[PDB]
Order: C-alpha cells, then sequence, then structure tokens
C-alpha cells in the first residue's frame, strides 16, 4: 500500500488519480487517502504527486507513521475519487508547510 502524507493537506492536487489503474484514491474535503486493500502498489502515482506527499507504506518518514493507520480508516468513510480536479485554491502557499495535520477536516 502506498500512503499519502502530510504535505497534501491544504494542497489536494489530485495528480495522482490520473494515473491510478484501480480505485485506490478516497476523497475528503483537503486531503486524499488511499485504500490499503484496494491498493496494487503500481508506484505510478508518487512520481505525480506534486506535494511529494505519496509514499511506499515501507518508505514513510518516521514522523509520518500516523498517516498509515490515518490513510486506512479515513479510506472507509470517505467517497472513491476517479476524475482529477482542480488542486484547493491556496494550494502552493500551503505546499511544503510542515504540521498541517492539524488542519485536516473530515
Ligand atoms: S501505487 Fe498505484 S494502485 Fe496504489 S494508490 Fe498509487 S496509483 Fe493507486
Ligand atoms: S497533494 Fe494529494 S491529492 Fe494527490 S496529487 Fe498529491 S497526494
Amino acid at each position: 500500500a502506498f500512503v499519502v502524507t502530510d504535505n497534501c493537506i491544504k494542497c489536494k492536487y489530485t495528480d495522482c488519480v490520473e494515473v491510478s489503474p484501480v480505485d485506490c484514491f478516497y476523497e475528503g474535503p483537503n486531503f486524499l487517502v488511499i485504500h490499503p486493500d484496494e491498493c496494487i502498489d503500481c508506484a505510478l502515482c508518487e512520481p505525480e504527486c506534486p506535494a511529494q506527499a505519496i509514499f511506499s507504506e515501507d518508505e514513510v518518514p518516521e514522523d509520518m507513521q500516523e498517516f498509515i493507520q490515518l490513510n486506512a480508516e479515513l479510506a472507509e468513510v470517505w467517497p472513491n475519487i476517479t476524475e482529477k480536479k482542480d488542486p484547493l485554491p491556496d494550494a502552493e502557499d500551503w505546499d511544503g508547510v510542515k504540521g498541517k495535520l492539524q488542519h485536516l477536516e473530515r
């Protein structure tokens, strides 16, 4: 399973969803998560995230380990997304800000 981590919060470019062969991504207000039972680890998405937020589960940084379980839990409540859409409005101002998990909306 690939894991979407912090920097996607408040950026949500959705460039990642075009490349996906299965419907692995599930959509929230300002973040996207990958459903771990459905990702087939094709690795195609992580070169596409402008925010460089997608990691192989085995490569999620020490300080971002929360995300592995977050992606699994939210993937069970959030709707599947399959079309790219426009990035959230202020996406570049937040790209690269650390500590964005305090801003996650459900
Ligand atoms: S690695 Fe592939 S199957 Fe997995 S979330 Fe990315 S695009 Fe989807
Ligand atoms: S910022 Fe998020 S919506 Fe996808 S393209 Fe990157 S993981």
